[PDB]
Formats: structure tokens, sequence, C-alpha cells
């Protein structure tokens, strides 16, 4: 669409209230034009036909129920761009300011989100195990990081690569999370999972076996569900980085935390200059190890760290 750029305002699916850059053209459309190419977000109407329409609104102001979905994917697509720009440099996925699509209300009752390759995807959940997707920013941002890996390392969707491409998307989902500083936590999907229960959530990567994912390389699986686990194994990974981060005792390892900002810069590394799309575990150690020496030097405490990390996890 073309048309002047304004603000609107309204409420997202946790019923918090929120300012979103709108563009005018007779109608207000969810489009944004202060980032890159522009976000844009679109009205998939309880259909699987992608996008949908472009979101168009009367006034403005976007209060009502259906549109909260919607308020929230476009918003929180602002914040990811934003700490990718702010924080890695980073123009959008692609590194040139491609434009970012979502669509809302996808299907009925779905209860999943996702990158097609294409654009991000956001079901309104069945209300009892989740509700609508995009009202989480670890996974919004989660999903987002889908793109920008298809654009970098590219790892198959499978195994191993499978799991680290996954365990990117939570790291990432969760750095993002911290820096919007909403309620920030080391869980992933916390706000929008089972809202009749209080204290749960998708996966945790503190404690991976809460929800029954492993955390030593030990416990991996090896079966074929999941396309090889990379919903399950990722744990191993997520674990990894949380100590790296934050530091513990794992299986009577001990690692010395460096931090939130480090655990990023080095993972970003990694994964835009040493992982490649059939990058194992093992790889994934070396491509951190390597990182983490580039920026901090071999000798340096962050070098050390990475290593405790991997060896708590049982990743050689
Ligand atoms: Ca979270
Ligand atoms: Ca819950």
């Amino acid at each position: 669409i073309t048309g002047t750029s304004t603000v609107g305002v309204g409420r997202g699916v946790l019923g918090d209230q929120k300012n979103i850059n709108t563009t005018y053209s007779t109608y207000y459309y969810l489009q944004d034009n202060t980032r890159g190419d522009g976000i844009f977000t679109y009205d998939a109407k309880y259909r699987t036909t992608l996008p949908g329409s472009l979101w168009a609104d009367a006034d403005n102001q976007f209060f009502a129920s259906y549109d909260a979905p919607a308020v929230d994917a476009h918003y929180y697509a602002g914040v990811t761009y934003d700490y990718y720009k702010n924080v890695h440099n980073r123009l959008s996925y692609d590194g040139n300011n491609a434009a970012i699509r979502s669509s809302v209300h996808y299907s009925q009752g779905y209860n999943n989100a996702f990158w097609n390759g294409s654009e991000m995807v956001y079901g309104d959940g069945d209300g009892q195990t989740f509700i609508p997707l995009s009202g989480g920013i670890d996974v919004v941002a989660h999903e987002l990081t889908h793109a920008v890996t298809d654009y970098t390392a590219g790892l198959i969707y499978q195994n191993e690569s499978g799991a680290i491409n996954e365990a990117i998307s939570d790291i990432f989902g969760t750095l993002v999370e911290f820096y919007a500083n909403k309620n920030p936590d080391w869980e992933i999907g916390e706000d929008v999972y089972t809202p009749g229960i209080s204290g749960d959530s998708l996966r945790s990567m503190s404690d991976p076996a809460k929800y029954g994912d492993p955390d030593h390389y030990s416990k991996r699986y090896t079966g074929t569900q999941d396309n090889g686990g990379v919903h399950i194994n990722s744990g191993i990974i997520n674990k990894a980085a949380y100590l790296i981060s934050q530091g513990g005792t794992h299986y009577g390892v001990s690692v010395v935390g460096i931090g939130r900002d480090k655990l990023g810069k080095i993972f970003y590394r990694a994964l835009t200059q040493y992982l490649t799309p059939t990058s194992n575990f093992s790889q994934l150690r070396a491509a951190a190890v390597q990182s983490a020496t580039d920026l901090y030097g071999s000798t340096s405490q962050e070098v050390a760290s990475v290593k405790q990390a991997f060896d708590a996890v049982g990743v050689k």
C-alpha cells in the first residue's frame, strides 16, 4: 500500500495497550514503513491460504478481540527487527532489509506458529493449550530467527542440525524477550501456553528435563519422530547456552557465567560465520569456541566458559 505513515493504538493478546505503526490510505493498514522495507501483517480469516488480506482498519484503533493477535504480531516483529539492528547490526532477516510479513488467524484452533520460508504464520490456539501465539514475544522472535538461520547457516531441519536450528531460535527468542524487558525468563512460550495453568511453559532452557527434554548428550533421542527430535534434542544446546550465560554446576561440571550479551555475540557470530547446513553438535561446539576466541582471545574466560558448558552437556 502507498500512503501516509501514522501511529495507531490497540490492545494485545494479554490485554496490554500499545502503539503501533500504521499506514493511512482510505483505511488504516498494519503496514510499518519505519523499519527496512516494511513490516506487514495480514488477516488469514481462519483459512489456510496465505498470506491473506493486508490488515485494514477503519479508525486506527485496534481494541477488538479479533484485532489482538494482529497487534502483537505487528508490534513484536518491530521489536525483533530492532533487536537485530541495534544489537547485531543486521538489517532484517536477510541483512538487506527484506520486508517482514506475518499472517494471523490462521486456520481454526491451530496450536502452533512457524516461519514458512517466506513469512510468519500464527494460529489462535484452541484456547486451552494455547491462546493466540503472537502474544508471546519469545515465540515471535523464535520464529523470526528461523528466517535469519535460513539466510545464513541454512541448518537443515532434521537430526542434529535441526535441533541446532531450534536451539538458536530459542536462544535468540529469549535474548529478545530480555531486550524488551518483557518479564524475561529462560522459559519458552510461558505467556501463551495453558492459560488455566500458571507457572508452566512449552520448554525450559534452564532445566529442559522439567518438560522431558534431554539436558545431556547421553540422553539424546535417536528415533524418528519430530524430524529426529528437533524439539527434543534442542534441550541439550539450550542447556549449554543457559550455562554459558548464567553459570552453574551440571552433572558435576562447573561453569562460570559470562552473561547474556556475550552469549548473544558468540552465538550470532557462530551462526553467521561458522555453521553450515549440515553442522552437528560437535561442530557447533567448535564454532562456538572459535567465535569466542575471535571475539575475546583464546586464553579468555569467555573461551573457557564455552568449553566448560559443552563439557557439562556432554558435547565433545
Ligand atoms: Ca520466555
Ligand atoms: Ca500456562
